[PDB]
């Protein structure tokens, strides 16, 4: 006590009717509050701050109920208070929940579960508290910085109008990456020179400076790091990749170049990023991430990258000249783990509302990014405008016209602004793009001429509208505010369609990605148009794991496609996810500097020794063996590696864990078993080789991974054949190979959900408990359910991001599998019939439990031996073994 009786106030952001806010605290416990979306939580003002000894919990029914509480003193930071995760029903004496005198002038209470319903429901809350006299700060409104301002603009227009400045900034920034790369002490030991263009293309250039230093020449910082990269593989034996794998060891001494060589690359672009990529692996990288993979790009050859970071303020200011508020902008805009869909105008809310720190921080990690790429010369890809404007557009704006756009996978799209009106109506296009090119300069400045937008992705209606008309007014704004914009269009399964390309009445000013040439190449239709486009590799789908790539079609298709073609002016990666499968994409950006088709053989080989420091006659033939499995060329269509069982929602005829996904493998089992036994010969030798490890570790699990889908197969047969003490063994071993495949995954941190998890919940500072929780909820929901009920199922995005992590395979998809088989045996021991389970259910409770509450998930990899794992499968749990 004392129950603050006086001066209470609820808002929510969502209710079905009339279970309204209110109903919540109006000391009736037959009116009740009720989610209606997927803002599951309210929140109560409590007339001014007290010292909360008791918070009071009432549901409508009976139901088990989960929730998190929350309390704020200052109005900004909403720290966990209280919270119920056990099992016990509700009942009609509530919940009762003791505090430590916590000062509340603010409370949130997140119902997190209702194990009778999606929706969720408070009948009553009462808090109980001392008051302390006091009342909560005003809370101060979002304010971030001008470019033009800033620190940022004035460096900015000095590298741009100060050559020897710009100059020394480039060479500079190529010895601190040197630095970063192989270490500080190897820095001195490089000399930078910028040169011109060879005939108008990019160029390198590496040899001896005559004191035994190694000179390095590019027209520009990407050319500089190029040639820095040419020189560690050719002639170092050191192979860089911060994501998946390196060899960064140095010979005692700097080797000779001896003859100079001279590289050039007839592209003019090479480009990175899908926008899946900004959800699936970037959501919450820090600078040190982010400026790690501009120097793997750099050294790559990349000069052209997507960039999304800090659009969000963008936005901001563009919706509050259009009868928005902050607060409303927020609920527009999904969490951080969704910007992909949100930008591509396939999704909406979802993950949010993003906290007020979140604009000024990433407006300043995106003028941060602009200036590291302005040293090396790589363009970013900017946000261009196509109409997306909230569903809500025209109560807010009456005289605007608007196309609504359906759903995507259970979501509701945004609206769509006709592109173009009548006469005599007010064009609302012209007037939000207008604002959305004009704010956009105000955040970054003049730092691109490269734009990217997509209209109607993945379904949308084009309503009454002409389709190269609106393609035509699209460009002719763009080019409005940049006279020498680019607008970079996605070509994604034939659309946009011919006659809406047609409609691009400057074709030079536009360039089409084709997003999917490894698999199924649509540039042709490009070609014929005159259209700039680029060949693209995207391999990789949702960040799902296996043993998949294209190295043959990467060798061959793209100097092919060169020769053939007027208008390549690119080539490119697409991935959703980088996590997968680093042969695949050193090769796409490898062939960038070449005319001709090379030996994907020979130059495998080659890769193979830089990246594992050392090779021999055994590693060779397993590699070789990958190559005629795994990553053998192939002529059908397929969306990433074949999907792993264990990851699938168990069931009868699985043939995928996701929707478009496939888990048909290609290749002969134990013919690719061959290469775990020779890698497990020869760990002793190249165990300390870290990239070497990493790769073992791959094509191991996909031994078990393959091995699984076998003994699935056989238990489900034992299963519908009625035995029995057969399901029971082979079910039993099935479990039992998912606990070996889950120690295999123990040992790299790249497969550990704990640094998925705490990467969301650290990337920002001053973060209260209530965004952590929240960015939490973004990462665990992308990797599984992806969205809620009618996402996951109706909406097809079930496990579309599954991954063969540590901790997520020990406490979801052992779990899922565990719970079916136990289950089928009740069943065939005379029991059941088995029961129908609601899978979505039993994922999302795993979706919503903290990691400061619930458990813990580590950082740190274990030190089991592959080697000794590689016996146990193949003694046990291979096919070649398997009986
Ligand atoms: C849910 C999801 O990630 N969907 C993606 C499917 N593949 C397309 C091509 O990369 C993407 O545009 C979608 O966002
Ligand atoms: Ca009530």
């Amino acid at each position: 006590g004392v129950e603050i009786t006086e001066g209470v106030t609820v808002t929510a952001k969502g209710n079905t009717e009339g279970n309204t806010a209110d109903l919540a605290i109006d000391g009736d416990l037959s009116t009740y509050w009720e989610s209606s979306n997927d803002y599951k939580w309210i929140e109560v003002d409590l007339g001014g701050i007290y010292e909360l000894s008791k918070i009071e919990i009432f549901n409508k029914d009976e139901a088990v109920y989960k929730y998190n509480i929350y309390a704020s003193e200052d109005g900004e930071n909403f720290n966990k208070i209280a919270y119920k995760n056990n099992d016990n029903v509700s009942d009609s004496n509530g919940n009762m929940h003791t505090i430590d005198n916590v000062r509340a002038g603010k409370i949130r209470i997140d119902v997190v579960q209702n194990s009778n319903s999606d929706r969720v429901n408070i009948a009553e809350i009462n808090v109980f508290g001392k008051n302390t006299g006091e009342s909560l700060p005003e809370v101060k409104k979002i304010a971030t910085s001008n470019f033009s301002e800033t620190p940022w603009a004035t460096e900015y227009e000095k590298f741009n109008s100060d050559s020897a400045y710009a100059n020394e900034k480039t060479l500079n920034e190529i010895k601190n990456l040197v630095g970063r790369v192989i270490g500080r002490e190897f820095k001195d030991k490089f000399i930078f020179e910028i040169r011109d263009q060879l005939n108008g293309n990019d160029v390198f250039e590496v040899s001896d400076s005559g004191d035994g230093k190694v000179l390095i020449k590019g027209n520009n910082g990407v050319s500089l790091a190029s040639g820095f990269n040419y020189y560690l593989k050719n002639y170092c034996n050191v192979s860089y990749n911060p994501i998946m794998g390196s060899n960064l060891k140095m010979p005692e001494t700097m080797p000779s170049v001896g003859e100079r060589v001279v590289i050039d690359t007839p592209y003019e672009h090479r480009y990175a990023l899908n926008f899946c990529t900004y959800s699936y692996t970037m959501s919450f990288w820090d600078w040190d991430q982010y400026e790690e993979f501009l120097d793997w790009c750099a050294m790559n050859g990349v000069n052209l990258v997507l960039d999304i970071i800090g659009q969000e303020e963008v936005l901001r200011r563009t919706l509050n000249e259009f009868g928005y508020s902050d607060e409303e902008v927020k609920e527009f805009i999904s969490g951080p783990a969704y910007f992909a869909w949100f930008y591509m105008q396939n999704m909406t809310g979802f993950g949010g509302p993003l906290p007020n720190d979140w604009f000024e921080q990433r407006a300043e990690l995106g003028r941060k990014m602009h200036d590291r790429m302005q040293s090396f010369g790589i363009n970013p890809v900017l946000q261009g405008y196509s109409g997306m404007v909230p569903r809500d557009f025209k109560e807010k704006n009456q005289e605007a016209q608007t196309i609504s756009q359906g759903g995507w996978c259970g979501f509701d799209r945004p609206d769509m602004l006709k592109t173009y009106v009548n006469e005599g109506e007010a064009d609302y296009f012209q007037k939000v793009a207008d604002v959305f090119y004009e704010k956009q300069k105000e955040v970054f400045g003049d730092v691109t001429n490269f734009y990217g937008v997509d209209p109607f992705h993945e379904g949308g209606n084009t309503g009454d509208l002409d389709n190269g008309k609106i393609y035509e007014i699209i460009q002719n704004k763009m080019i409005e505010h940049d006279n020498d914009a680019v607008w970079v269009i996605q070509n994604w399964q034939g659309n946009p369609s011919n006659n809406k390309l047609e409609g691009l009445t400057k074709k030079d000013q536009a360039m089409v990605l084709d997003l999917f040439s490894e698999v199924s190449p649509d540039w042709n239709r490009l070609e014929e148009r005159d259209l700039p486009w680029i060949w693209n590799m995207l391999h990789n789908f949702g960040g799902r794991m296996g043993m998949d790539a294209a190295p043959e079609k990467l060798a061959t298709e793209i100097p092919k496609a060169l020769a053939n073609s007027e208008h390549m002016v690119g080539i490119g990666i697409t991935p959703e996810a980088i996590n997968t499968n680093p042969l695949a994409y050193e090769l796409l950006f490898d062939m960038a500097w070449t005319r001709d088709q090379i030996n994907f053989r020979t130059w495998t080989e080659d890769y193979i020794e830089r990246r594992y420091g050392k090779t021999n006659k055994e590693i060779l033939e397993a590699w070789n063996i990958i190559l005629d499995t795994a990553y053998k060329k192939r002529n059908d269509y397929y969306q990433g590696a074949a999907e792993s069982i264990i990851n699938a929602r168990p069931g009868f005829g699985i043939k995928s864990a996701s929707t478009w996904g496939h888990s048909k493998i290609v290749y002969d089992k134990s013919e690719f078993e061959k290469a775990i036994e020779i890698f497990a010969k020869n760990y002793d030798e190249f165990k300390d080789s870290d990239a070497f490890l990493y790769d073992f570790a791959d094509i191991l699990k996909q031994l078990l991974a393959n091995s699984a889908q076998e003994y699935y197969e056989v238990m489900c047969n034992a299963y519908n054949n009625g035995n029995g003490e057969k399901f029971k063994f082979v079910s039993g071993k099935f479990l039992e190979l998912i606990k070996l495949q889950e120690r295999v995954l123990s040992t790299r941190p790249e497969f550990l959900i704990g640094n998925w998890i705490e990467d969301a919940r650290t990337m920002l500072k001053d973060s209260d408990d209530w965004t952590k929780d929240l960015f939490e909820f973004n990462a665990r929901a992308l990797v599984t359910t992806w969205g809620s009920r009618n996402n996951a199922d109706g909406g097809g995005l079930k496990d579309y991001s599954n991954r063969q992590w540590s901790g997520l395979t020990e406490d979801y998809y052992y779990a899922r599998w565990e719970k079916w088989i136990n289950g089928l045996q009740a069943e065939l021991d005379g029991g059941a019939k088995a029961p129908n389970i609601d899978w979505f259910k039993m994922e999302y409770d795993w979706v919503n439990k903290k990691s400061d509450t619930d458990k813990l998930y580590p950082t740190e990899a274990s030190n089991e031996n592959l080697g000794e794992l590689a016996k146990i499968a193949m003694e046990s749990y291979s096919v070649t073994n398997m009986d």
